């Protein structure tokens, strides 16, 4: 799914508390692989676990939800 935000942080984990692994700039496009909740970015809690291994926050990610549209990560 598309990146919505304007450079965006993927994190060790699913809060604004992970360190930060990695970004991406807007209009990339990033293969999910599970969601997990934790922090709430502007009404949405859920963050994504990219193929690259970190979370983004589902608030900059276009999946038209904010729940899950894959698998809770386990
Ligand atoms: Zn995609």
């Amino acid at each position: 799914y598309p990146i919505t935000g304007d450079g965006v942080n993927c994190r060790s984990g699913p809060g604004t508390s992970y360190s930060v692994v990695k970004s991406y700039q807007k209009g990339a496009d990033v293969a999910i692989t599970c969601q997990a909740p934790g922090t709430d970015v502007k009404g949405d809690n859920i963050w994504d676990k990219t193929a690259d291994g970190c979370y983004v926050a589902d608030y900059y990610i276009k999946t038209g939800s904010s729940s899950y549209v894959t698998a809770k990560c386990d």
